[PDB]
């Protein structure tokens, strides 16, 4: 019998997948998580006692982005091992394909929080390999269900790519992606590429966005904006065609924007 329901902050959330909490915790109906230190608990009384005790009001690590009440914390798995492990256990409840929960030293985690007078409330996160040979700038990315489809996922995708721009490289999320991950990346890629076109080779779209050329070509193939010529993909769009596309349905929700000004980060 596995964990199938978590209480965290002021939310109760049904699980989607098995997560390898210890047998003693899983066997419980509900698991109770501190929203700041991510400690998980078997009972509400221990939860209520921890609440009055916990002095954390935000994730550990360094705050490398803060505009208004949107915030990102950088947390090294080697320096916050227990915390990053609880994060992976929490993330595996809503990620089918994530497999690595306890070996967190090779990763850095980017915690997205929304802030009020009470503290910095966790919305989602993405992980990233310190050294990614396959050139993947995201390892696992997860928005908690009550926050999904509201702009945070798109914020995190954009944020992973800002880091890729500061490292002078391109990157791509590790695969496979969840159903909603597939759709979120295609929507982001469409938006950014389309926005840049109406404002260009395939290679220069790549260097302006840090989106790989494979990701660009596949997105333009879905938009049907690429000609093939003697083994070469070639962009083929009229500026009016770009606008017919960009005023469509899905591109009318005002995003949470990543403001590079407010991004206090530097590359290793
Ligand atoms: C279990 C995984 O959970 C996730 C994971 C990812 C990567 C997500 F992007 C989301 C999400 O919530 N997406 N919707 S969105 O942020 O409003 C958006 C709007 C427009 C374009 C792209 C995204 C949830
Ligand atoms: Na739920
Ligand atoms: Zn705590």
């Amino acid at each position: 019998k596995y964990v199938d329901k978590i209480h965290i902050g002021n939310y109760e959330i049904d699980a989607w997948y098995f997560s390898p909490f210890p047998e003693d915790y899983g066997k419980q109906p509900k698991l109770w998580l501190c929203e700041y230190c991510l400690k998980y608990m078997k009972y509400e009384k221990s939860y209520r006692f921890h609440l009055g005790q916990c002095q954390w009001r935000q994730p550990p690590g360094k705050e490398i982005y803060r505009k208004s009440n949107i915030s990102v914390h950088e947390v090294d798995g080697k320096d916050h091992k227990i915390y990053c492990q609880n994060l992976c256990l929490l993330a595996k409840l809503f990620l089918d394909h994530k497999t690595l929960y306890f070996d967190v030293e090779p990763f850095v985690f980017y915690i997205l929080t929304e802030v009020d007078r009470q503290g910095a409330h966790i919305v989602g996160y993405f992980s990233k390999e310190k050294e990614s040979p396959d050139g993947n700038n995201v390892s696992c990315i997860m928005i908690l269900p009550p926050y999904q489809r509201r702009g945070y996922g798109r914020f995190l995708i954009a944020f992973s790519y800002e880091l890729s721009k500061l490292e002078s490289t391109v990157g791509s999320p590790e695969k496979p992606l969840s159903d909603l991950g597939k759709l979120s990346y295609r929507s982001y890629w469409s938006s950014v590429l389309l926005e840049n076109l109406r404002d260009l080779s395939i290679k220069d779209l790549s260097q302006m966005t840090s989106i790989t050329q494979n990701d660009i070509i596949s997105t333009l193939q879905s938009l049907n904006m690429v000609k093939y010529w003697k083994g070469q993909h070639v962009i083929c769009v009229t500026p009016k065609l770009v606008e017919e596309h960009l005023k469509s349905a899905q591109y009318k929700k005002p995003p949470i924007t990543v403001d590079s000004v407010c991004l206090k980060w530097a590359p290793p």
